[PDB]
């Protein structure tokens, strides 16, 4: 309803350019936080029209121009050019913050869908810390569900309309180049991402009780979007998903398609240095991978989906809204 802002641990000392950003975009976290159980009240949320997002999303636009310059950018016809350094590049957590005369409401329900009417609520000054991890068809480095794994949506029924699995148990996923300079590959533990997605079955088998559930590589587009892309310290990951999305839930119980190796999925992956852009419609060109060996060891806790007797589910993204909502769901701005 009003401009938040944010807070942070940034560091004066560190070059990282999350921190940089953050020393002269936000204030400091206060050691000392305050927050108001009120588990009577009852109020309701909407973390599809929350204009937190909006902000959060302006702010994760501005540092990454600061942050990330291309050495061209491609918009149309225009193209800007301008250095292109390489960085180091981790993102920090930031706290957004309602200013004086407002607050924070927080919905405390453990599984809470993002949607409709919460019971038990706090009132805060701030959000907790969020880290702003661009990636598609897998969220990175969240904080897990406490409860049962949760499935948002703006409407189930509408089948163009995203879905954000909410994991309660991280999986792990390394992505490393390694001392083509391009290629790179990620390994997932088969044995957790087969446990997950039985899970994952199971809820939404719920929501779609008579159908089969299956699993599936996404369709087209982009190759930012068909694959799981995400920036490892300051390079572009674009890693094949084909053999984890890729499974059949029938009979309560989840079967895995997908190729595997010694109880290990592997995941294909290209350093790219032509980007299209999250942050508007166009092209971002980089200079070639720095040296040496390139790995993030991530939590994935929660997954982007996108729905097609049987159901079929495949990996989605692409609109970076949806990331901070995966985040923001339980926080309302008042007063
Ligand atoms: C939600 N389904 C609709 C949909 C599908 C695809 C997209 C949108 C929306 N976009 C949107 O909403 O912009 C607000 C984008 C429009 N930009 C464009 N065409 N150049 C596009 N997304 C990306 O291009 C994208 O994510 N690139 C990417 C780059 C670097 C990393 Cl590390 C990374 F992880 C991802
Ligand atoms: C979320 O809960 C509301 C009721 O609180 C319900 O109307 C809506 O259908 C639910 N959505 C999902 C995706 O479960
Ligand atoms: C996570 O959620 C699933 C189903 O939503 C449930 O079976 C499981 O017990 C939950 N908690 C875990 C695995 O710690
Ligand atoms: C979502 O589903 C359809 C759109 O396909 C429509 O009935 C309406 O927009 C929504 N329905 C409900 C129950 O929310
Ligand atoms: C992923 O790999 C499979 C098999 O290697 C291939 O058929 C598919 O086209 C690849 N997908 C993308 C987006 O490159
Ligand atoms: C699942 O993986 C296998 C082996 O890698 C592949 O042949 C198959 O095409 C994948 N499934 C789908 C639906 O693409
Ligand atoms: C996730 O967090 C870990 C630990 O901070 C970090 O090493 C990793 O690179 C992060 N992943 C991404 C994609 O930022």
């Amino acid at each position: 309803k009003t401009t938040l802002f944010c807070a942070s641990d940034a560091k004066a000392y560190e070059k990282e350019v999350h921190n940089v950003w953050a020393t002269h975009a936000c204030v400091p976290t206060d050691p000392n936080p305050q927050e108001m159980v009120l588990a009577n009240v009852t109020e309701n949320f909407n973390m599809w029209k929350n204009d937190m997002v909006e902000q959060m999303h302006e702010d994760i636009i501005s540092l990454w121009d600061e942050s990330l310059k291309p050495c061209v950018k491609l918009t149309g016809g225009s193209a800007i050019t301008q250095a292109c350094p390489k960085v180091s590049f981790d993102p920090i957590p930031l706290h957004y913050c309602a200013p004086a005369g407002f607050a924070i409401l927080k919905c405390n329900n453990k599984t809470f869908n993002g949607t409709g009417p919460c019971r038990n609520v706090s009132t805060v000054q701030c959000t907790h810390g969020i880290k702003p991890v661009v990636s598609t068809q897998l969220l990175l480095n969240g904080s897990l569900a406490e409860e049962e794994i949760i499935i948002r949506s703006e409407n189930l029924t509408n089948n163009a309309k995203t879905i954000i699995v909410h994991l309660n148990e991280s999986v792990n996923i390394v992505c490393t180049r390694p001392n083509n300079i391009r290629q790179a590959h990620c390994n997932i533990n088969e044995s957790k991402w087969n446990n997950t997605l039985q899970k994952v079955g199971e809820e939404l088998a719920k929501h779609f009780p008579s159908k089969t559930i299956k699993f599936e590589p996404s369709s087209g587009g982009d190759l930012e979007i068909t694959t799981h892309s995400f920036n490892c310290r300051g390079e572009f990951f674009y890693c094949n998903t084909s053999d984890l999305f890729n499974g059949t839930y029938r009979n309560g119980t989840y079967n895995h398609t997908g190729r595997s190796s010694n109880g290990t999925i592997t995941l294909q992956c290209k350093i790219k240095q032509i980007i299209n852009m999250w942050q508007e419609v166009g092209r971002a060109i980089y200079a070639p991978p720095i040296e040496g060996e390139i790995t993030c060891n991530s939590n994935i806790t929660g997954l982007l989906l996108l729905r097609d007797d049987t159901e079929t589910f495949r990996p989605g993204g692409g609109d970076m809204r949806d990331n901070w909502r995966s985040e923001l769901y339980k926080y309302k701005v008042v007063e």
